[PDB]
């Protein structure tokens, strides 16, 4: 028979990471008898007078929110990491080894807005949040070679708090992803003598097929290695160090190109589109990062529909990731939507 | 200042798989208005008409069951791997290239009882499943070098369908986990001239504090390295390469450490603990394997309570993991229940 990835399945590379994924064309075609999930409500107010990420609200430890009206940041009250915390018992120990961690943790308000997302904020407002991710990596970065920007998006996302916001957190050294997406990069880097995602870029800009959004300096695909359904690779197309190095006008630009994929993300199932997301950038760590290239992950969960999610488990967690869908199809389905939100077209 | 694991943060290594684990013990006091989970109902048929995987029903593709007794194994009517898949197109592309995927998937019914989970099964009956696991095993073994067994329990496990049981893929290659668990491994036994697992195993043994059940074959800890809150691993005493080579007390042992430990996990919020779990054992590939070890993981998602659990995303996705509690916390939780269960 004659090869066919549309129905028989194989394992595609991932070269940030150099682990596989597995795709298996048809597995969706099974019976559904699981978990149901819940799609979002349609009726918040602008603000909540019991949301502790609100404006002029008191947060859970009485500590109260100025009365801002565009972005908002302030030291997470439940910080994962410390600046100050001592140093751990550090052996050499090849069962039992341990690590010191330092850093702190910020949350950020993208506007007091309570019931305003992503896709559906100005472009304008977008262009703030933008500059307050840069803010916080330059000044972070100052101190820790790690800055991680994100955001969970949605209950089946894990967030804790329903106000519209992401967050910060800094490290003292280069978490797993950091360490693995660093090296890589460097190797393809000294080898072919080009940034790995910029070549990426290029090759994606005359095939097509993954492209979801593109504007003028960025262009947005379901990566060839992408693992979940509708996770998308967000990249400058110029060459970009880290989110502090673009200009003023790749920065309008990327609050634009933001609207139109979060946009599509809940157009696909006409609601508010549930993710992870967050931003991989050179390290702040004074070395030679020529081989990096900026770039923001969107892992979204919903595979089906609106209450039928992808369960990355059993097999994914003992072996290896498996997708349902090709990251063609995935694609497809995303650009056969509008990039104007629902609630903005009025369609 | 003095360190202390359960106020400090601090990362610990995986090294099964080269991974580092970020431990942040005083996150789970933040407030959490996030999702709730909906627990198992207590309350389910021994045989339910409409259940593909009930004995005597008529699965999804007509295809009839039949009235068996104990475990029941068949090809999964929707494998995620063929026999036959026609090979891919290799190449070297630094950027995007794929590899052929054969196999083949299976599923495995745990008994007729269609309310019967583990932790509710004799030993008995659970040395029946063992036995299955194992011929799934020494048979796929004969084709494939990588046999997985696992099984999704819970709807927050994204199972897909209600009456008690696992699967069995097999894979015409190494997948991510076993490729580099049996890398690491090698190289420990390189350099130790010990098995990594067996010596961890020793070390735990005269630990104690991770411990959670202990059998004369079996134990079970909350890892160093954990990753999910109450996650477990189940290894043998003696070193044991796979599931197949288990002696037949080794084996009747295995199925007496796994009802302890279900009815622990079960007895911890007093329901149906949800968890994906699996076994790692040495591959078929006709390679020297005296570096492995076999052992059984346990990822289950519960942290507070019956409906709410842990979220392995944001950070945890583009960075590393992070646990809200220590290994040490954890295992003390589990111990701290009785290995009865609560409905037994
Ligand atoms: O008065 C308050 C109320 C809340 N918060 C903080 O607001 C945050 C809300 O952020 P998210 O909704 O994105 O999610 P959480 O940080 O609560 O937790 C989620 O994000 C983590 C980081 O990715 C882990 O993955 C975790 O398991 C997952 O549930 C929390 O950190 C909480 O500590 C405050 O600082 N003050
Ligand atoms: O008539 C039927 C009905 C169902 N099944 C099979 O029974 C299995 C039920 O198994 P599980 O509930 O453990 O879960 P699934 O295999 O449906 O899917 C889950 O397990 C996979 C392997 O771990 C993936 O991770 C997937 O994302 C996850 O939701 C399914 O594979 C389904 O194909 C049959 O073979 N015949
Ligand atoms: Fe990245
Ligand atoms: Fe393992
Ligand atoms: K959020
Ligand atoms: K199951
Ligand atoms: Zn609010
Ligand atoms: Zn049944």
């Amino acid at each position: 028979t004659q090869f066919n990835p549309v129905d028989h399945p194989h394992r595609r590379y991932n070269p940030l990471t150099g682990q596989w994924i597995l795709v298996s064309p048809h597995r969706a075609k099974r019976p559904w008898q699981g978990a149901q999930e819940t799609p979002a409500k349609q009726v918040l107010p602008a603000h909540d007078p019991d949301c502790f990420l609100c404006a002029g609200n008191v947060r859970v430890t009485g500590d109260k929110n100025p009365d801002y009206t565009g972005t908002y940041v302030f030291t997470n009250d439940f910080a994962a990491l410390m600046s100050d915390t001592p140093d751990a018992p550090e052996s050499h120990d090849p069962l039992m080894r341990c690590q010191s961690a330092r850093g702190t943790s910020r949350v950020i308000c993208f506007s007091p807005d309570h019931s305003k997302t992503l896709p559906e904020l100005s472009v304008a407002a977008l262009t703030e949040i933008v500059k307050t991710w840069q803010e916080q990596t330059a000044e972070l970065g100052k101190t820790y070679p790690w800055v991680q920007v994100f955001e969970n998006k949605g209950a089946a996302m894990g967030c804790s708090n329903p106000h519209p916001g992401g967050q910060i957190w800094a490290n003292s050294f280069l978490p797993n992803e950091a360490e693995r997406e660093d090296r890589l990069q460097k190797e393809y880097f000294a080898e072919q003598k080009s940034p790995m995602l910029v070549d990426y870029v290029q090759r994606e800009l005359a095939d097509g097929s993954r492209t979801v959004v593109e504007t003028e300096h960025w262009l947005a695909v379901v990566p060839y290695w992408a693992a979940w359904p509708f996770e998308t690779l967000l990249l400058p197309k110029a060459h970009v160090l880290r989110i502090t190095d673009l200009t003023d006008a790749q920065r309008s630009d990327l609050a634009l190109a933001l609207k139109k994929l979060t946009s599509r993300y809940d157009n696909l199932f006409q609601c508010s589109f549930p993710y992870s997301m967050g931003w991989h950038g050179a390290p702040f760590n004074g070395e030679e990062n020529q081989h990096w290239q900026l770039h923001a992950h969107f892992y979204p969960p919903l595979l089906r529909s609106a209450t039928v999610r992808k369960f990355m488990v059993g097999y994914e967690m003992l072996a290896e990731t498996q997708r349902d869908l090709t990251a063609e199809q995935a694609a497809e389905r995303l650009r056969a939507v509008s990039d104007i939100h629902f609630r903005e077209s009025g369609v």
